[PDB]
């Protein structure tokens, strides 16, 4: 009877993340299903324990899943996590690659806040993308959660807020489709880069696709050439100027700058209200 420590029965694979696979679990002790992350202990650079400490620093924030680091069982490090609902990439597909402007702005408000909270606890996420935001369950079905801290990194000192130095970091960490221009140029990531990636995620929702998507490491330069050759004003054309304004404000932030989260939220909130929408948490998937 294959269980993690007498408590959660292990089920089928339900996803991949950074640095391991995710499996379904059943808490016979409570009554809920859980997600179970497993990492093969045979590596010189194990990551699961580290990732679960970041989760522990983020507990109590809105939209942060609760986890439980259960240590090593033979060949695997185990971390039990709150099972949430579908990812935004999943919901985008239910909705046939179309989100209403209201839904995008409903998401923008929450995704900006999630990123702000992470930054408040001194980490940058480094892989902002639609698969790493999931809707909650039940009474939390209106709530956007952020997940996967396996590429996350401390960007400032916890007691003195000394920001990490500006330096060339030459590993592309994260998905290339949403990577900031600073990352394509080999610069260490900071808070500005999480938000620029959110800017691309938003326009991806609006367009259904990005101009650097289906491009035939050669492909990684192809994306970066195309991403830099494509001015912001062309990428966001035929959509409210606020998306262009968002993206320009992210690219113009200084490396160590504390982003103005209220400003970005207010761009979208004011456009939201001018269209007459109400923050009622009725997304496109709430009308089937």
């Amino acid at each position: 009877e294959l269980r993690v420590g007498n408590r959660y029965r292990l089920g089928r694979k339900i996803g991949s993340g950074s640095f391991g696979d995710i499996y379904l679990g059943t808490d016979i002790a409570a009554g809920e299903e859980v997600a179970i992350k497993l990492e093969c202990v045979k590596t010189k650079h194990p990551q699961l324990h580290i990732e679960s400490k970041i989760y522990k620093m983020m507990q109590g924030g809105v939209g942060i899943p609760t986890i439980r680091w259960c240590g090593a069982e033979g060949d695997y490090n185990v971390m039990v996590m709150e099972l949430l609902g579908p990812s935004l990439e999943d919901l985008f597909n239910f909705c046939s690659r179309k989100f209403s402007l209201k839904t995008v702005l409903l998401l923008a408000d929450q995704m900006i806040s999630r990123i702000e909270y992470i930054h408040s606890k001194n980490f940058i996420h480094r892989d902002v993308k639609p698969d790493n935001f999931l809707m909650g369950l039940g009474k939390k079905g209106n709530l956007v959660y952020i997940i996967d801290f396996g590429l996350a990194k401390k960007y400032r000192d916890a007691r003195t807020h000394q920001h990490i130095p500006y330096r060339e970091n030459e590993n592309l960490t994260g998905t290339a489709r949403y990577a900031s221009i600073n990352t394509h140029l080999g610069i260490e990531q900071s808070r500005r880069d999480d938000l620029e990636s959110l800017g691309y995620v938003l326009m991806y929702f609006n367009l259904g696709s990005l101009p650097w998507q289906g491009l035939k490491r050669q492909k990684y330069e192809r994306i970066s050439e195309k991403k830099m050759s494509t001015p912001i004003e062309v990428l966001c054309k035929g959509y409210p100027s606020e998306f262009a304004t968002y993206l320009n404000f992210c690219r113009s932030l200084r490396f160590d700058d504390k982003p103005d989260y209220s400003y970005l939220r207010q761009l979208f909130r004011n456009l939201f209200h001018r269209q007459g929408f109400s923050y009622d948490y009725v997304f496109d998937w709430n009308m089937l």
